[PDB]
């Protein structure tokens, strides 16, 4: 094609977020009339998130995802996005990102020191915990190898329930689980079903402690070569996915307790209220190490109302 562009994936291929990149590729090839084609790379083959993203810096890699919480890798205020409990919702992240000023200024910041542009938001799922014994209370975090992201944000959520991380990328999850080297992860619904974690792991807690956003992102040293024509078809194809997108989460987040429960999951639903109390001296610490930019982000996502 006139364009041969590449969209490149940590998720695998049976999962929302690949059925989302190949809507927008789908749509970007027949409303470009063929002058551009999307080719697909997923399973961290061209690397992880945090290399996908120096890829479109640099121009090599065209799309990528990333969570707007992954920002805390340059701006540590943006860990705001991933301290457990704060965002209470897909609402509050939409409005954090687009309608703070901490959030329009983030995403300029993307443009102008990352190289990239944000196309569109969607939403990535809830968090939750899997093991392979059975979380009936905060107690049962104690000691729980948990293997956990590469993520200063998830990192924390194991430490202050009291687990004992171990971090590491996807791919390396499953077997990990499998073989009993951790006891654990944590990520949404959907990504335990297409993982297939539930395969290794004979149990799911209702957790609920990170609500992941996931941005369609393109290199602006490709954005900038198409004509702005070309540029609109990007954008609105990226717009519609990102609604799809949203849409398979929310679905599954309903349909997929019962999923697990037939694949002989066991489901718990512990108290949050002392998940949530175990959290505060971490927020505290947060706001030590990050100032008044962290506080001020805080204030300003506190200050959204999660109801529509
Ligand atoms: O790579 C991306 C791009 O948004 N996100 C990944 C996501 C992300 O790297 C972390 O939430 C840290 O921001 O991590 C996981 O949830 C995981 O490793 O458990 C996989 C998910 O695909």
């Amino acid at each position: 094609a006139d364009y041969d562009l590449k969209f490149g994936m940590n998720n695998g291929t049976s999962s929302n977020e690949y059925k989302a990149a190949e809507m927008f590729a789908k749509e970007v090839k027949e409303k470009s009339q063929g002058k551009i084609e999307i080719s697909l790379y997923p399973s961290s083959q061209l690397g992880d998130d945090r290399a996908m993203l120096k890829q479109l810096k640099d121009g090599s890699l065209d799309f990528t995802f990333a969570e707007s919480a992954r920002f805390q890798l340059f701006y540590p205020e943006a860990a705001v996005f991933a301290l457990p409990y704060v965002i209470s919702n897909y609402n509050v992240a939409q409005k954090a990102l687009f309608d703070t000023e901490f959030g329009k200024d983030l995403i300029k910041k993307m443009d102008k020191d990352l190289g990239v542009t944000l196309l569109s938001q969607a939403y990535n799922g809830t968090r939750q915990t899997t093991s392979n014994r059975a979380i009936n209370s905060i107690a049962d975090m104690k000691g729980l190898k948990l293997r956990v992201p590469n993520a200063a944000t998830n990192l924390a959520y194991a430490k202050y329930v009291g687990a004992s991380p171990t971090p590491m990328a996807f791919s390396e999850v499953y077997l990990a689980l499998q073989t009993n080297a951790v006891d654990g992860q944590e990520n949404p619904l959907a990504a335990v079903q297409a993982q297939k974690f539930y395969e290794v792991q004979k149990f799911l807690a209702m957790t609920n402690h990170i609500l992941n956003d996931q941005l369609y992102l393109v290199s602006n040293e490709t954005y900038k070569e198409l004509p702005e024509d070309l540029q609109k078809v990007v954008k609105d194809a990226a717009e519609n996915a990102a609604k799809y997108h949203t849409k398979l989460f929310v679905d599954g987040e309903k349909d997929l307790v019962t999923f697990f429960e037939k694949q002989g999951v066991k489901i718990t639903h512990p108290d949050l209220v002392p998940f949530k109390e175990s959290m505060k001296p971490y927020y505290a610490e947060f706001v030590k190490q990050t100032g008044q930019k962290g506080e001020s982000a805080l204030k300003q996502i506190e200050a959204i109302n999660p109801h529509h």
